[PDB]
DNA sequence: CGCTACAGGTCGTCC
DNA sequence: GGACGACGTGTAGCG
């Protein structure tokens, strides 16, 4: 239990069970290379036929099944799921989440490798360049929008929806910003339009919307213009 | 090397280099257990300090870095990225994505395990209970919407945006359907309202919007009612 | 929990 | 290759 790694290739069932169950009691990452079938029923339902895949069970219950292509797991289970290992015609990894009820079944036809990784990590990700940091830059230097802009509220719930920044201009109008940390799309403009309309019905037609993004799509421009909304070019800042 | 799996615990640098090399040449899966540092720069910028993680490099270029928590990799690179291994003071995995330019740098301070898995998988996931299945059901069976509903188009570009289902009703009105495979939120109603207004521009007051979904959030229902749009309860079929 | 919206979203289709 | 929207989206904030 004091080795970081414990690896077995071509494990016997006995060896499988021993390492699987120690991974769980030790709350260590479990990794397995195997030929398997996968059955999922839950929010949706899926079958994956027999094939080789990497399987990972994290100590927090996160379950991953990866094919040899793409970024997404072909199947998974979220944190807080519970897995048991089941002996049947083959060993079967069964993971269940409660609410909503989702079942993942991994039938292990052939286990090429099983491993316990007792991983120590006290460190957490520090990311910069987010939308939240655009909001900060704007409250710290409102001029990046325009002279006299005064930011007032961040994530202000209006009647229906939550607007990213609510504010006032030099004419004393209410100003909605919608921020995107990347090229803004039709859905961004729909957010803004939706918020502005809701405000307009309280505060009159003078309410301004501004989409604040590094750029926007052909579609966003068209709809923005058609709706009389505005665009300010802003890049997400990186610390 | 002719084996499906090769595993070396506590590799030397030469051992490390060798397996990494083979994984890439053999189009195999590369899995590393390591204490590392991660530096990422690209669409955003991030730093992860020294800690233990699982690393996976797929033969299609997908790069994954997993902490012992959550379902998401703490850092990654998408399919198509090119990876190399540089020997600085420590070995450094470098994976770069062209377009947009993104670089991922993993300093391997200690490699606990490195493995090559030559995975054979000819099988594609088969999933049921999607939104597209809802659409099929509605074309096969339009009365699930209402009697004498005539479905005409599916994923139809209108001028700005794309409608899930476009049709007519028995009274000669045009019908927009917005479909959701799960409980519908504000986002959905905004989509629906947006399309219906665009269609009203051409066909005038004779357009109906219908949100089709297993249920609604409070905000959705509120907004839906406000704009006088309609709801039909439908569960995605599991076939 | 339920609502709401962001994400380095990823992914697939189709103009 | 851009635009557009679904996704078993996952994840975080907030009430
Ligand atoms: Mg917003
Ligand atoms: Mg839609």
């Amino acid at each position: 239990s004091k080795d970081k790694v414990t690896v077995i290739t071509s494990p016997s069932t006995e060896e499988l069970v021993s390492l699987v169950n120690s991974a769980l009691l030790e709350e260590a990452m479990l990794t397995i290379f195997a030929r398997c079938k996968v059955h999922y029923d839950g929010r949706a339902k899926s079958e994956l036929g027999s094939g080789d895949r990497v399987i990972i069970v994290k100590p927090d219950g996160s379950f991953l099944i990866h094919q040899s292509k793409k970024r997404e797991p072909v199947n998974w289970q979220p944190p807080g799921s519970r897995v048991r290992l089941e002996l049947r015609e083959n060993p079967v990894l069964v993971s269940i989440r409660r609410k909503p009820r989702e079942t993942l079944e991994v039938e292990l036809e052939e286990v090429y490798m099983v491993s316990v990784f007792r991983a120590e990590d006290y460190e957490e990700l520090a990311l910069t360049g987010s939308e939240a940091e655009m909001a900060e830059l704007i409250f710290e230097n409102p001029e990046v929008i325009e002279p006299g802009f005064k930011p007032l509220f961040r994530e202000k719930a209006i009647g229906t929806g939550i607007v990213a920044v609510l504010g006032r201009d030099s004419d004393g109008n209410i100003v909605v910003l919608e921020l995107k940390r990347r090229r803004a799309e039709l859905h961004a403009v729909r957010q803004l339009k939706s918020y502005v309309e809701i405000l307009r019905e309280e505060y009159g037609d003078k309410v301004r919307g501004i989409l604040v993004a590094p750029s926007l799509t052909s579609g966003a421009k068209r709809l923005l213009e058609k709706e009389g909304l505005e665009f300010r070019k802003l890049e997400p800042p990186k610390r």
